[PDB]
This record gives C-alpha cells, structure tokens and sequence, in this order.
C-alpha cells in the first residue's frame, strides 16, 4: 500500500466522560480503529474539573494501543482569556506521543472560537502546531487574524444560513465556500449521519434521511484535506456513530438513545474511509452486508405525556425506513414494513434505497441466484403511539 497524507477524526465529548478509566477510552480507540478512523477531537471545557484528568487518560490509553488524539477546545465554554492554559496544555501534549499529527505538527481544533488568537500559542510552544478551528463564516476562513492553516466546518446537515429547518438532500455547498476561501490552507470536512435534539433548550432536527451514506459519497467527490465525523459520543443530538458506552454520564438524552444503536453505521463508513485515504472515487465492497435504519413512529403520531413539543422541522421527514446494501455481485432487496412489501433490483457496490415506513414489524432479505444472501427481522418494530416525541432512529445491520 501507498502511503497517504489524508485522515479521518472522530467528534468526542470529553465532557460526558468524568467517570471514564483508561479502559473505557481503549474501548472506543479499538472500534474507532476497526472502522478506519485516525484519531480522537477530544472536545473538552475550561470549566469541568476532570478535563485534566480524561486528556491524560485518554493520551495514555492512544499510546498503548496505537491510537491517536488531537484536543478540541470548546470555546462555548473556554474564553478569549484563557491563552495561558491553553498554551500550558498543548506544552504537555504537542510532542506526546499519542498527539496527532500533520505534516509534523500537532493537530489543535475548537468548536467555535472563531476570534482566538493561535499566534501567542504557537510561538510558546517549541513543537509545531497546526491549527484548524471550527470556522462559522466562509469568508473569515480566507482573511482570519488568528495564526490559523485551515478551518473546520460545522456544517454537517442542509441549512441555507437561516433559521428555518430547510428539507435536504444534503449538497456541498458550504464546502464548496470554505474550499474557495481557503487557497491553500486545508479544510477539515464535517461528516455526520443524523440529527435530532430534545431538550428544553434546544428541539429540532435537522432533514437527514439518506446521509448516513450520502455524506461519504461527496467526501470521495470533493477529497478535503481532512475529515471529522460529527460524532463518536454526543448522544443529546443523535449523531453519535460510536457505542452507548456504560460509563457516560446521562444528560436526559438517554431517553431517546438508550435502546437506540448506531454502530452498524460504521460498516458504512469503514469502506468509505479506506476509498477516501486511497484516492479513490467508489469504495470496496469486501463482503456481503446490509445496514438499515428507521424513526421508531410515523412522523404524525401525537404524544400523550411529553413535557416538550414535537421538534421543529418534522414535518419536512418522510415515514421512511432506509436500507444501505454493500454487494460483491448485483441482488435483490426485499422490505417487509408492517403490512407492506416492497422488493427492487439493486446493482454491486454500496447503493441506498428508501422503502415506505409501515407500523409492526420489519423485515429484510437479499437474494442472488434465487437464494438469500443476508437478512433478517428488524430490532425495533415502529409503533402508531407514543409517550415521547423521539425523532432518532434505530440502526442494524445483517452480515454474510
């Protein structure tokens, strides 16, 4: 194999993880290997008295186990003021072993943050540092102040700038600013599957629907400099691709996520993130499998106790459940959705097809040859009622 200078990162809250061990991060470093990803954007704030603490842990256990971590200052809650122990922090970890690097510098990134100043870090600390906040403006990215060598975008999901919820599918086109913006600087592009919130202070979602797979069509497209994957872990906005860890503390999001599994997500990812590295423009199909993924009711169905609304922008979803097959060879996809039967010609490769969401149980097959190949009944049967409004969706897989 060629060696390669492209990479891919994976979004974790730090902020969730007080009570996490060495072990508990080695946990997630293992799958995240498996899947292909690089390294950790370990999102962190000035404010938690274990960020200390879990950045340690989590740069020892990359160390033992050949991993990789790169420190996300979140300055929703880090501050303009705070130079002086950024720059101690990234004095201790810009060398460590465990620190990711790029082009021999020690990655650092933020989530917002747009107006601090990377220039009095960098000249304190002896170890190069490469610097590729998350940038809200296009435009900022191509005149920045701030010492910067790329921006991040946050732009993960279809949005038009305003505060409507607009419907998908999701295009490239505040990829397409940041790129023009940046010259030569690199860009870091956000890649996330799904998006729904339901809190108190926040209640939306965003229109989503095929860009589990989507997304990583346009990466193999578009070929950024970098990747990160939104996220391993933020379990409050439905976009996590990593495991429901036990050690995590719960912010009340449990009640939407709890039962709810991502991980066949990854098998997803795993062949796009090897294409992506290598260049190439469609991805590798190793071995028969089937990813799928469906919101547990009909979008209508009215609450009966929940404290909260139903989320903005549901009315721009579709009863939909969404089947990702990866094929060596063409088949035939069966859907059984309650009492409906759905049945379509798919060709080899990785190939997304969306079925009508019926309530009861659900069922999938692939046949080739007149024989199946893969299937089985769906995790969660979709229901006509609900106690909460919960616009997530349960993911599975079958695997030849």
């Amino acid at each position: 194999r060629k060696d390669s200078n492209k990479y891919v990162t994976a979004h974790f809250m730090v902020g969730i993880v007080e009570n996490y061990t060495v072990d508990d991060w080695k946990h997630d470093m293992e799958l995240a290997k498996e899947t292909g990803i690089d390294a950790f954007a370990l999102n962190c704030a000035s404010i938690d008295s274990y960020t200390d603490k879990q950045l340690a842990y989590a740069y020892e256990a990359a160390e033992e186990v050949d991993f990789k971590v790169f420190i996300s200052f979140d300055f929703a809650y880090w501050s303009n003021g705070d130079t002086a122990r950024i720059t101690s922090i990234m004095q201790t970890y810009a060398d460590h072993p465990g620190q990711f690097q790029y082009n021999g510098a020690a990655l650092v990134s933020t989530f917002v943050g747009d107006s601090f100043d990377w220039g009095p870090v960098k000249r304190a600390v002896d170890h190069p540092i490469f610097a590729v906040p998350n940038l809200q403006d296009p435009n900022w990215a191509g005149h920045a102040t701030t010492s910067i060598d790329g921006a991040f975008s946050w732009y993960a999901w279809p949005t038009d700038g305003g505060n409507s919820i607009i419907k998908g599918p999701m295009t490239t086109i505040w990829d397409d600013r940041f790129r023009n913006n940046l010259k030569d600087k690199v860009y870091m592009a956000p890649v996330s599957p799904w998006f729904s919130t339901h809190f108190n202070t926040k209640n939306w979602v965003f229109i989503c629907e095929d860009l589990p797979h989507l997304r990583w069509q346009q990466m193999l497209e578009m070929q950024p400099e970098l990747i990160e994957i939104i996220s391993w872990n933020d379990y409050g906005e439905s976009h996590y691709i990593g495991p429901y860890s036990e050690a995590h503390s719960d912010d009340g999001s449990a009640q939407w996520t709890k039962d709810f599994p991502h991980d066949a997500w990854r098998i997803i990812a795993k062949p796009y993130i090897a294409a992506y590295k290598a260049g190439e423009r469609e991805p590798t199909v190793e071995s028969d499998q089937l990813v799928y993924w469906y919101r547990p009711t009909p979008k209508a169905v009215t609450c009966s106790k929940d404290p909260l609304g139903p989320p903005n922008g549901i009315n721009l979803l579709e009863d939909s459940v969404f089947v990702t097959t990866l094929l060596t060879e063409p088949a035939t996809l069966t859907v059984g959705s309650g009492s409906l039967e759905f049945s379509v010609d798919v060709d080899a490769g990785i190939v997304t097809n969306s079925f009508p969401m019926g309530v009861g149980s659900q069922a999938f097959s692939v046949t080739r040859d007149g024989e199946e190949i893969l299937g089985g009944d769906g995790g969660l049967d979709v229901q006509d009622r609900c106690d909460y409004y919960n616009f997530n969706v349960y993911v599975g897989s079958f695997s030849a």
